[PDB]
């Protein structure tokens, strides 16, 4: 139960990071996206292909899903049932970060060859290293919040 | 009894989703809209033809219409007659998403030949896949809020 | 007095609509305004001619005038005198919507021939249909808030 | 007694009006300013010559100066000596609107030939009619707040 | 002690002015800065030279320094020691306004000849007269807040 | 005892400073970044090479890391073990400012020849002197918060 | 027969004028044509409407037709038959200058409202007064060459 | 005998006409070609599709082919066998003007949707009426030179 | 007798001068004309107002008019009656250079406010000094050819 | 020897074609060359790769080489030696047209991926079909001038 | 009189050089002139100041003046009088090349500060070294043609 | 005797080659020159540094210098003393092609960092391969004309 503390400490850590991430690091997401091309739509299409669901929004949704269960239990006041969700969700949103983007590392260059683009065009990601760090932290916490939630889970099923 | 728990949770849910949808996903809805043309107005007319009421502003109206009936009650304090509204509205707004936009799926491209345009021209929707995801979540919860209010209806 | 409720219910309905209207639907009002011309000022002038007082601001003022009386009475605590204002104002701001703009329907094209413009230029309104809906609702409520206010008025002069 | 009712109402009134005026009507005051030239700085100098203190920033200062005297009293808690200020200020700011801008009416066009400009050039004010309306409302209430404070002055 | 009032009255006056100053008068500070040149960096460099520390930020810092002492004393609750700071600071930030900018008067034109610039370029300041007024008021108050603080200082050292 | 007074004051201090720094001084950090080139991406790559973590986002992380230990305590309510963190963090972030940026002084110019760029090119940092001032204030207070927490450490 | 001289003197006068006209005065004919519009084709169309057959080419053709007969007779060596042609042609090409262009006077402004053009656009003719003079001379000579040719005609039919 | 008079006259005629046509009327044939697009190559491909052999270069080839047979004779010095060519050539080139260009009349507009173009686009021919006139004169004389050489053929 | 020597020499002189003047000095007369404006047509109208007949095209006409009388004679082969023309023409064209252009000196700048222009605007003549030199040489020789033909006139 | 005539007839045919080819058909050769790219040099490089020696210049050189021998013999006046050159040259310059350009047919599109170009870029040839015809004729004549030259060659070695 | 030959040999040498000079080396004279400025007229004015009379035209005039006398004598056929002109002229046009341009050496950079220019602007001369050579040759010949003309002059006044 | 045959042939040869080279191959020499920069003058200075005397203008001078000696003779009508010049000139101009341009091979790219340029920049020579071919032909014939005049020299 001295871990139910750290959960609250880390639950905020990822938030204030997500804020800094969502606003300064990422900022106007697609505006910063650059492609060597005079082709209209080629940039819009190349962005959609490599970012079906951008990071800030995955993390947005993730934190929304790792929060709804915490609300459910407060409404019943099924507590063990909530812990289950907060794990599979928080872990599911890590699988969607490996698949898609591939490996918690931001690209500096993606070579898109979608339709409007006449040939393969060099699209350049803005500010990747800074973004990378904020993946690490966001993913680290996401990974840690799991362990503490599995612990409290077992602590109920063992005892 | 447990029914009106989820209804407030999912209500709060679809809101935070709607926020992220409006501010980030859609962003400056029309400004991100791109067309292959140099004709002044062709973009504005082809955006009107294909998006007469943007998703965010429908959902905006949706969450408004599905909120008045639950406020009528709070003021009077009829209730069963409000839920009658909370269903048909939330369903009506679901109808205007299949009709218009042609089925909860963002078109990656649309071809408009409205008057200002010299001929038919390519217009490229930005971020269709991500918008598509959020339409699903917004329509799913909408499809869900229907049930809980009908189970509550059939419960009486 | 079960109508003094609906007045409060509709008084908010037009607001949250005005917000959605003022921000998303309309947004940067004149920036979205387009005219086929390389003439500086021709756009600024053509906008002033067809929109002496834009909608969001009429509705802004309208709601300010259909609110000042409600404040006056709270300060006296002349109640029937306040109801009178909330009607003529709310109705006056409907006459200024018929005259000017002509018929609660947004134009898709206005052909301006003001001074800076060399000849008549085709100015294109952005996003008219969406705006039109929000006139209907804003005008509907404006029209309904009248009826309920005239009712309460008569209910005092009859009884 | 009934006098200090309207004074707070109209004070709140002119504020909400001032808001809509600053944020929407005027908007990005200078950015909307357009001139028929390709000279860097001609626009900035012709905006300074004709708008040394933008309407919104005068009214901003106005509502500031007409607020300190009514705060002096609250702190001390003189009062009749504050109203003396609340009149002359609100009137002084009325003087700088006839002088400067040349009579509560927005010029649709101004012709500036300041140094950077090669000659005299057309500069087109955006949205003059709407700004004109709001000047009227801001000056009207200002003209009114004068009376209620003079009636209150003559009342004593 | 009827002066400790006016201090609070003037401490706010400069603020609400600083707000109007920081937002409307100045606004996007460097964006409004114009230079007759096609030289990249020449504008950025010419701005840095003539504005090492812009006004709004000096006033920002000034008010931060003429506030920290007022917080210190509230934490002890050395009261005379705080008055000392609020003077030297508030006065120091007036010396940095004379030196730099030279004389509480905004330039309408500065002729910069820094490196990237090929030759001397005419850089034009936006909206100087309006800014000038707001210096006067900001500096006036700054100058007045001193007198009242020196008075209260002496009132403690004399009595 | 008097030590934990200044620590909260200077903590509040460096915040308001950090605000003005982020919103005004730095502003739109990268957008103000200018390079002498016409190559798409050369600017974005030369900004990544020389600013892998912008000052504001380091300090953002800094004030975050130097805040968790002081929250661990509030929740448990160890304390002496938190101050151990409050020092090393605030010092570690001081190390990444000498390393990276090359010594608390904003470069007025940087010369990047990353791949997209055809050769080495001039890139001009905007507002280096003012940023330099704020780095000093942010590092000074950081250097100070170290002492008060070590005096508090040596005090025990 | 002392007039058959002047015919040769004036036949060259119009030529060297046509050269100066065709090259310097007119020059790149359509390139100099300007229209206040961003509409592609609107300029090309507005030019075709007001200049179905430009001057230099009418004069080119005219001089070709007032020359072919002079060649015919040289080939027979029907002499009176040639004089007839050189008149009707040289006069026909004056009717096509009145009709079309209207009155041997070049416009300074033509207001075209052809299809591609969104509305009526102000198209500006380059260098009209200079062109006008060269019409006068070209038309004067054209008019004089007639008189001398009708004289020689009658001199054969009378005698 | 009188037949071979006009044939040299009209031959010289159609030349001077061809000159004025090439240098002034058509001018820089393709450069004057305008299309409503921003796609690189769409103009070049739509000019190739609709003008595989420009009028001037057909007539150029025409006057070449209708000149060799009259040179064969001068060198040999057969003659009646050359006139056989001087007819069929001058007629064949008349066929490729009805086919291609679709009947001796310059199209004021053509609508091309070749690959590079995103869709069908407006392409505006410059000076169609004047070109039309010269096609008439070039085809008329061509139609005439046929007769004089057939009368000369039937004369034998 | 020696008079008609120089007259042919200086005639050949002013020609070669006129050539260099037209092709190099003046060049593309109007294209080199620059105005401080973004108004379509303001340049074309301000060139018409100030140069109704360009120098080169006057001199072109000049050398034409002063050549016909000397051709009348060659054909007739009256002569003394031609020289009468060769003087008045060459003098008349001298009059239209003082009037118009305002005295054999190229204006470095002209200020035109014809209709299309929003106001008065700077228009900068290119290469005024060099053009000025050639006007002098063209007018000098013109002033000289007058004398030799008047001495020849007074000689008879 | 009635073939030595046709040689002179065809020797001119290719010329007047080359003129029409060099001036109107081809014209400003590289200016008409278009590539979908904002890359400086990418067009210059892509042109050099696909056109090491453009057609008009090959034909220019060809005709220079199929002419020098005809001059040599006129200077001696080794006649059979000249015929030999006029063949191998005229035929060599046909091998350089097959190799390079590949098959007497002009491309409408070439996909260049040379250095300055970021990726493969679509370069568009202007006016290919017209050019193609003029290859056929230029190559036809080139091919015919061979046969007549080999005939006259054999006519000397047989007899 | 074996020098009257070389005069004719050098009189042509400067010509064919002037041609190469006038066309390729110099070419479109002012078009190649570049100035770092967005100021209209500043380039036109800066060109007029540093090139009151460009080289090709001085040489054009020079050769016209060193030719008129050679024509005069042919018309008389005062021979010694012609030699005098061909010297002072050919030498006068060397003084106007020292004064103006200063020293038979073309600038690579001229810093113009004429009126339209806001401040001093860097104007860049195109292709100076090549031009310089052609001054040397044009001036060399000009200098040599003098010596031979003074010789023939003295040869008449001595003998 | 047969030697002075080829010398006139190859002289005429290298001319027609020089023509095609100047007008078509090189064309507008500098205008086709492209550099990756936005600095006014960087292109003009980097063209001067790497092409102080363009190929065409060297060969222009070459054919001039190798023509005077053969004209000295025609006028005098020494001869053997002219051939002495016709060799050294034609050889000297061969030296300034190895030195300068660095060996009869057109550089496809050159990297210039002259003053106006901010740093070293890519400058792309247009049509290097074709120019290379013509340098070969011009230098080959030049290398040949040397022999025939030395054989003619050694013949005496
Ligand atoms: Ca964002
Ligand atoms: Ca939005
Ligand atoms: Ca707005
Ligand atoms: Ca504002
Ligand atoms: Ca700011
Ligand atoms: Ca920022
Ligand atoms: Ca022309
Ligand atoms: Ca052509
Ligand atoms: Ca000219
Ligand atoms: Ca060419
Ligand atoms: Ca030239
Ligand atoms: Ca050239």
């Amino acid at each position: 139960s001295i871990g139910k503390i750290w959960l609250t400490v880390l639950f905020i850590f990822r938030i204030m990071i997500l804020v800094v991430a969502a606003k300064e690091v990422w900022g106007d997401e697609q505006a910063d996206f650059v492609c060597n091309t005079l082709q209209p739509g080629c940039k819009n299409v190349c962005y959609d292909h490599y970012f079906p669901i951008s990071h800030i929004r995955l993390w947005a949704l993730q934190l929304i899903f790792v929060s709804t269960p915490a609300l459910l239990v407060a409404m019943h006041v099924t507590y063990t049932s909530s812990i289950f969700f907060r794990v599979i969700f928080e872990a599911a949103f890590m699988y969607v970060f490996y698949v898609m983007y591939d490996g918690f590392s931001m690209q500096r260059l993606v070579k898109c060859n979608a339709w409007p683009c006449p040939n393969t065009v060099d699209c350049f990601v803005s500010r990747p290293t800074e973004k990378t760090v904020f993946t690490v932290f966001m993913i680290a916490v996401s990974g840690i919040c799991i362990l503490l939630n599995v612990t409290e889970l077992s602590y109920l099923l063992i005892r």
